[PDB]
């Protein structure tokens, strides 16, 4: 996250880090054995961690879950990163408290000017790299389509939303992706895209969620 701030010790219960050894992407706890990322995020042997703040010091309150299955969006597209969302089953089911909990899914689509919290462990940098240790919070409003689409001429579908910055400083960035976008205590996007970080005019470009809350429910619910 470039330009954001500490969240705070176990202050954004839902978020995930998926790790390979190492954290490489985010994810949403959407109920006890279900976490939701973005379909770009696939890697096999991936192990699930919840309750995390300090990714690298364990601190108590950690959850490490192996996942069962990951089950990537059957027409996600590599090069557009359309339908960029992917399920992933815990082999066990996580232990919910305080300081891990699942976010609600949308019932109705978020509108533009719609204010949303941003998370994750990504990169911090907009020119260079440097990753946090502490989870980062981002709050950031949803874009209209309009600009969105001024700024990606002919990259952006009907499944995509853009929400940031236009004066760039502040976005989602590298290690973020598969992280969640909360707007009014409902998961909207999963960090997927964006030219470069907190470029200028170049916006984060989001899954917008609340177009698979069916597909969603129907694979969990046949898995
Ligand atoms: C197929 O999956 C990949 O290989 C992933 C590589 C990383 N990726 C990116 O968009 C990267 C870094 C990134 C990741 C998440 C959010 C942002 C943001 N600015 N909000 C930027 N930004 S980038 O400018 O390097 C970029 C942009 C669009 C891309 C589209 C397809 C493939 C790679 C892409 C890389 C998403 C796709
Ligand atoms: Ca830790």
């Amino acid at each position: 996250i470039v330009g954001g701030y500490t969240c705070g010790a176990n202050t954004v219960p839902y978020q995930v880090s998926l790790n390979s050894g190492y954290h490489f992407c985010g994810g949403s706890l959407i109920n006890s054995q279900w976490v939701v990322s973005a379909a770009h995020c696939y890697k096999s042997g991936i192990q699930v961690r919840l309750g995390e703040d300090n990714i690298n010091v364990v601190e108590g309150n950690e959850q490490f879950i192996s996942a069962s299955k990951s089950i990537v969006h059957p027409s996600y597209n590599s090069n557009t990163l359309n339908n960029d969302i992917m399920l992933i089953k815990l082999k066990s089911a996580a232990s919910l408290n305080s300081r891990v909990a699942s976010i609600s899914l949308p019932t109705s689509c978020a509108s533009a000017g719609t204010q949303c919290l941003i998370s994750g462990w990504g990169n911090t940098k907009s020119s260079g790299t440097s990753y946090p240790d502490v989870l980062k919070c981002l709050k950031a409003p949803i874009l209209s389509d309009s600009s969105c689409k001024s700024a990606y001429p002919g990259q952006i579908t009907s499944n995509m939303f853009c929400a940031g910055y236009l004066e760039g400083g502040k976005d989602s960035c590298q290690g973020d992706s598969g992280g969640p976008v909360v707007c009014s205590g409902k998961l909207q996007g999963i960090v997927s895209w964006g030219s470069g970080c907190a470029q200028k005019n170049k916006p984060g470009v989001y899954t917008k969620v609340c177009n698979y809350v069916s597909w969603i429910k129907q694979t969990i619910a046949s898995n």
